[PDB]
């Protein structure tokens, strides 16, 4: 469950990654929740082929506004740390998805992202999320990513960073605690929408799960491990269900 407390992975996480993990189920502790069964009720798995071993703990939930509340956490043998998460929300009201992932090797954390990204067809945030974001400001990171091809799905607000020093970790995680609180908020206060606006959501959705599914990223570290058949299954089944 989120207290996280019977986790196996997490004492051995990176400790943003920890901080993070935290965070996520601290957010989502006390909301109207109830389990949402991944495939084959998925929890803990792990797999090897010829090299290293990949541990994964799932954990899903959902509520009424989002349909699918998704933290992942996995290690690649003792040299690789990943949280993913996504919020998938139901598209009735109108609500951006929330996502991050974070990478982090012996040397640190490698790539942290974060993002609300858009669910309507012009590509833009709900007003209320634009108000709210810019209010925060432009964070000041020191190694800014550019994202790949596919991630024109991320907003403009899109966090994609190599963390330079502690600060700049805990300036992240700040920053995803401002999004969620943000998010979780609007979530209150969103209006339930028309047929077609509601269709227009799911379409953006879909769309966004789609174009995660390009990411050879992931697919190399689950293909590495289970191989390509089941990375296929995992990453359009379990990940990012269209
Ligand atoms: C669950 C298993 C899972 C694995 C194995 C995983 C691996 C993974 N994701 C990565 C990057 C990345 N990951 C993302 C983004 C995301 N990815 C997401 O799953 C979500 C929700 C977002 C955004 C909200 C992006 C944009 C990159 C950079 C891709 C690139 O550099 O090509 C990288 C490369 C890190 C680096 O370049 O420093 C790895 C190894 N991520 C995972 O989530
Ligand atoms: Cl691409
Ligand atoms: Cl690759
Ligand atoms: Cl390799």
């Amino acid at each position: 469950d989120l207290s996280l407390t019977n986790s196996s992975l997490m004492p051995t996480l990176n400790p943003m990654i920890q901080q993070l993990a935290l965070a996520i189920a601290a957010s989502w502790q006390s909301l109207p929740l109830k389990p949402y069964q991944l495939p084959e009720d998925l929890g803990y798995v792990e797999g090897r082929l010829e090299g290293e071993k990949l541990v994964i703990e799932n954990r899903c939930y959902q509520t009424p506004q989002f349909r699918k509340m998704a933290l992942e956490l996995a290690k690649v043998g003792k040299g690789l740390d990943i949280l993913h998460c996504v919020m998938f929300p139901e598209p009735l009201y109108g609500l951006p998805l929330f996502g991050c992932d974070i990478v982090a090797g012996p040397g640190g954390v490698s790539a942290a992202i974060a993002d609300l990204s858009p669910t309507q067809s012009d590509r833009q945030l709900p007003a209320a999320y634009q108000k709210s974001l810019a209010e925060l400001g432009q964070p000041e990171f020191e190694q800014q990513r550019e994202l790949p091809p596919w991630g024109e799905i991320f907003s403009e607000y899109c966090l994609f960073i190599r963390p330079s020093n502690v600060t700049e970790e805990e300036r992240f995680v700040q920053r995803v605690v401002d999004f969620l609180q943000i998010h979780c908020h609007q979530s209150i206060v969103a209006e339930p929408l028309s047929e077609a606006q509601t269709l227009e959501h799911r379409q953006g959705q879909i769309h966004y799960c789609q174009q995660q599914q390009k990411n050879d990223k992931t697919r190399r570290v689950l293909e590495k491990a289970f191989g390509e058949a089941w990375a296929e299954r995992y990453m359009s089944q379990v990940l990012f269900d269209v």
